[PDB]
């Protein structure tokens, strides 16, 4: 509740050091202790989107035997860059469990657009957000174009609070059945592409699941985790990045300092 003081002045010098605004919800789900700075503003999701989409993939698995295991083909043109595992099975396809692996774990670009085909688009995958109760998610657009982080534009938004209430749903909630949820749990756990952010902030005997984001512009980027820490309830958190100019850099330090500093307030240090 009120840990939140424990670390507001440090968070803002963290913030005014990094020249743009920080946003940081996290959650001790033993106690319900939550840590709050810029919680309920609107940051661009970039790549973190990809975890939801996997997400409401394995709930449409629960309605649809077989989908997980369907092959996908597709050809050069659904290539977008920072496809790195879909670019490699362009000649044979992919499962649709494979391209969720690919979309949560390298960020694959290819993988989410076929992946928002299946669902519908973006409303397809905002519907499954609104099923769980999160009425603050919007996806607007596809890749690349959900990137642009244009200040002020709600479209392709959440907060930091949305997204990690979202996250504890899907993770340790009810909002997918048990396999589903633990297979959401594995791929969140395998991801590659979050070494420098929360992960940079958790001892190394600790399980972590992440999802990156990375807008390339407006020193924008973002990550999300459940932390599960030795002997104690498990920790959910949202850190999302935000800055004023388009050349502005995003930086993956502050991201594992904000996580640092929700950790210490928490008392989890
Ligand atoms: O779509 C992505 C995905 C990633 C990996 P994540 O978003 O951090 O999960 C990413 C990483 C660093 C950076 Br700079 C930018 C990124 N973009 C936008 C790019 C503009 C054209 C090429 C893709």
């Amino acid at each position: 509740h009120m840990l939140t003081n424990l670390v507001a002045e440090p968070f803002a010098k963290l913030e005014q050091d990094f020249g743009g605004s920080i946003g940081v919800y996290a959650m001790d789900t033993g106690s319900g202790a939550t840590v709050s700075y810029r919680a309920e503003e609107r940051f661009p999701l970039c790549s973190s989107f990809k975890g939801f989409l996997a997400a409401a993939v394995l709930a449409r698995s629960q309605q649809q035997a077989g989908l997980l295991d369907t092959p996908i083909r597709y050809g050069k043109n659904a290539l977008v860059p920072w496809s790195p595992i879909s670019e490699k099975y362009l000649t044979t396809g992919m499962t649709v469990a494979e391209l969720s692996a690919a979309a949560v774990q390298y960020s694959d670009n290819a993988a989410a657009n076929l992946l928002l085909k299946e669902l519908g688009g973006p409303a397809g995958l905002t519907a499954f957000m609104r099923s769980i109760g999160d009425t603050t998610f919007r996806l607007d657009r596809w890749e690349l174009e959900l990137n642009s982080a244009i200040p002020g534009d709600a479209r392709d938004t959440s907060s930091p609070r949305a997204v990690t209430e979202s996250l504890q749903k899907l993770t340790l909630g009810s909002a997918l059945a048990a396999p589903q949820r633990q297979q959401f749990v594995d791929w969140l756990k395998g991801n590659t592409t979050g070494n420098h952010r929360i992960r940079a902030a958790v001892p190394a005997d600790w399980a972590v699941g992440d999802k990156t984001g990375t807008c390339g512009v407006y020193g924008t980027a973002n990550d999300y985790a459940v932390v599960w820490p030795t002997g104690r309830a498990p920790i959910v958190l949202a850190v999302y990045t935000r800055a004023p100019n388009k050349d502005d850099k995003h930086s993956e330090a502050v991201i594992a300092a904000a996580a640092r500093l929700a950790l210490e307030g928490l008392g989890v240090n």
